């Protein structure tokens, strides 16, 4: 779509702070479910918020991919994640 | 096998911020039920996620013992290592912490 927003992150352990749902063996969109405070992608600029829809990890694209298979993505990685905002909550 | 080991610290009123269903005279698994924003199960590294399911605590199998067993088991802070409670879990499949 239009309006993605790439959003950059650095680990703390290997870790990121945040929580994903779905993948394509769920038949759902991958969706940010929780982040966590005081972690990376609690602080990052732009922030990651819950409900953020996850289209790109290292520039590929994950909508075909299990959802074992992007969480083995996110954790080989700086974490560049292009996302589709939720339309609830905004970063400005 | 994909276990998760947690340990967790109680906050100042002793809670713990999750709900468990389930045991062994409901003949059900022990599921995590909800976790809370901002205590000590939402906050720790691994976090605990709704869902998953909870097979050690404190090192004791819970296979054979009662919901309200299992809960004393929580809430016996005499059962925790340095102050901490551990639990081994199940991940839920469906959300995943990175």
């Amino acid at each position: 779509m239009d309006n993605l927003v790439l959003i950059r992150m650095k680990p703390d352990n290997g870790r990121f702070g945040f929580n994903v749902k779905g993948g394509y063996d769920q038949k759902m969109p991958v969706i940010v479910s929780r982040v966590a405070p005081g972690t990376p992608a609690d602080l990052c600029v732009p922030r990651l918020n819950e409900g953020d829809q996850v289209v790109l990890i290292n520039g590929r694209d994950i909508a075909e991919h299990t959802h074992d298979q992007v969480v083995l993505f996110i954790k080989a990685s700086e974490l560049m994640l292009l996302v589709r905002p939720n339309a609830v909550e905004s970063t400005v």
